[PDB]
């Protein structure tokens, strides 16, 4: 993996994540004043759980479909096997809704952009689900403070999706190459443009997996309650 094929490598990422980011950061920062009036929270509050889960479901499921067109538009994605892709898929896709939440997050007022305005954590409240959200908001707050930018995000979601020691892969070594590419690719755009700083400041790789997977959790109850 030369210097040309880094490069190129680092190019394509970048532009198959500005055509798969779902919203545009320019828009998201625009609606920034665009807030949830007391009213309007209250409304969210008084709905029933069930409403809200369906609600939360749909926006998720919308969500993980762009993360979805983000990995098939990745070359050495779409040259894993099927089952390799699934795998992959299966273990990632929220990991990367989850890390993708920060640019839709607000740290100045902790408030997230959800249908249409941005609302803080209590807009969710129906739920039940206070500490898993409040997590979600802790680990958005804690990435926006890295000010990653748009390139950033798209090698790191990346590195979320491929990485080789998801269980149940057929062709490990093949991803472990692509992988090592990627971290490659990476490290090789943060010298290029002076943010090897941030490599310090990312999250150990196990914090975004445990919160995925108690958030893993808590939807498939849901699921089995109340099918969507
Ligand atoms: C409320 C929520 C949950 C927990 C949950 C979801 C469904 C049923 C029960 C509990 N998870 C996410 C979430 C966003 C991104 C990944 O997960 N949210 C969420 C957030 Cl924190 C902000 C905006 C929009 C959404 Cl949907």
């Amino acid at each position: 993996a030369s210097l040309t094929e880094i490069e190129h490598l680092v190019q394509s990422v970048c532009k198959s994540y500005r055509e798969t980011c779902q919203l545009r950061l320019e828009d998201l920062l625009r609606q920034r004043s665009n807030i949830f009036s007391r009213e309007e929270v209250t409304g969210y509050q008084r709905k029933s759980m069930w409403e809200m889960w369906e609600r939360c479901a749909h926006h998720l499921t919308e969500a993980i479909q762009y993360v979805v067109e983000f990995a098939k538009r990745l070359s050495g994605f779409m040259e894993l096997c099927q089952n390799d892709q699934i795998v992959l898929l299966k273990a990632g896709a929220m990991e990367v809704v989850l890390v993708r939440m920060c640019r839709a997050y607000n740290a100045d007022n902790r408030t997230v952009f959800f249908e249409g305005k941005y609302g803080g954590m209590e807009l969710f409240r129906a739920l039940g689900c206070s500490e898993l959200i409040s997590s979600i908001f802790d680990f958005s707050h804690s990435l926006s403070a890295l000010h990653f930018s748009e390139d950033e995000i798209a090698l790191y979601t990346a590195l979320v999706l491929i990485n080789a020691h998801r269980p149940g892969l057929q062709e490990k070594r093949k991803v472990e190459q692509l992988q090592y590419n990627l971290e490659l690719a990476f490290h090789h755009h943060l010298s290029k443009t002076h943010r090897q700083s941030i490599l310090a400041k990312l999250p150990p790789k196990g914090k975004l997996r445990s919160l995925c997977s108690q958030h893993v959790e808590r939807l498939q109850i849901f699921q089995h309650l109340h099918p969507i």
